């Protein structure tokens, strides 16, 4: 009836089932969406396209993704907190107010830590079985995207403000290489900043991948599409990606804003298998 859990940023006692539940990991709130877990509060300041519902006002707004509302948070009095890696900083001020589990994906281990989060939900929600449902389905998908994946090297390239930052094994978006299959064009890049490598253009070009991922960034936080954009360079369309139409836009909803949920992780891996064929 009281669950001890064990997260990357310490221990946390919560009810099982608990009634209040406020959400700032949109991979989470997709998870309790697909699993139909009531949700009290969210930051509303920048849902994710797919989680628009969360919007509504039957949902309390507890501020942004690294501004918390603590007044609100302080007025609701939750049964659980979950949070990921844009509020780790804010971790102690979050526990204060309610139990508050750290439940972002340890990317040096993605699909154990994936497995791990998503089973942990289960059982605080009496979810068990629907969880592994949902897992054996995108278990399935990963699969079926490996044998399409062989011999395909690419680079994963974010945009923003004009500028591309690059991520490989490991880093944010490694479990394009390191789950899906898909080879590493720069082996070597050890990543593990939120936001990337700065790179040059030219750095794409000598590195010159048969896919390029892209994701744009600019498109959810600022509002506008700029990938596209971004990657009309001069040097960029020197690579076999520009030349092939194997550039694919990684949508930033999922991607960026999201990641690690049943639904994104899910849509996430589509996105890849679609853009390889
Ligand atoms: O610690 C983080 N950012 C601190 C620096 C923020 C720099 C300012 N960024 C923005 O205004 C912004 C707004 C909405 C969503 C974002 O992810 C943003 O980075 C961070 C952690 C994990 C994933 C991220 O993505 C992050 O950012
Ligand atoms: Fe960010």
């Amino acid at each position: 009836e009281e669950m001890t859990i064990k997260h990357q940023l310490g221990e946390a006692k919560v009810k099982k089932n608990p009634e209040k539940v406020v959400v700032f990991d949109f991979g989470v709130l997709d998870t309790l969406d697909k699993l139909g877990v009531k949700v009290t509060a969210l930051p509303q300041m920048n849902v994710p396209k797919y989680l628009e519902k969360y919007k509504s006002s039957d949902y309390q707004n507890v501020g942004s993704l690294m501004e918390p509302d603590f007044e609100k948070l302080s007025e609701i009095k939750p049964d659980v907190i979950f949070i990921s890696g844009r509020q780790a900083n804010l971790y102690d001020k979050l526990k204060e107010i309610g139990p508050t589990v750290y439940i972002g994906i340890d990317t040096q281990h993605y699909w154990d830590s994936f497995t791990n989060n998503m089973k942990l939900i289960g059982q605080m929600f009496g979810k068990e079985k629907e969880v592994d449902e949902e897992l054996a389905n995108i278990e399935k998908q990963i699969e079926e995207v490996k044998t399409k994946a062989a011999d395909k090297k690419a680079l994963i390239i974010l945009t923003t403000g004009g500028k591309v930052s690059a991520y490989g094994k490991g880093s944010r978006f490694g479990l394009i290489h390191d789950v899906l299959g898909v080879p590493a064009a720069d082996p070597n890049l050890k990543v593990t900043n939120p936001h990337g490598q700065s790179v040059s253009f030219e750095y794409i070009a000598e590195k010159n991948p048969d896919y390029l991922f892209v994701i744009d960034r600019d498109a959810v936080v600022e509002g506008k599409p700029t990938a596209k954009q971004t990657i009309e360079n001069a040097l960029v369309k020197k690579t076999k990606a520009y030349q092939n139409g194997h550039i694919v836009y990684l949508d930033p909803n999922y991607w960026y804003l999201s990641g690690g949920g049943l639904t994104s992780v899910s849509e996430m891996i589509k996105q890849v298998e679609e853009g390889l064929k």
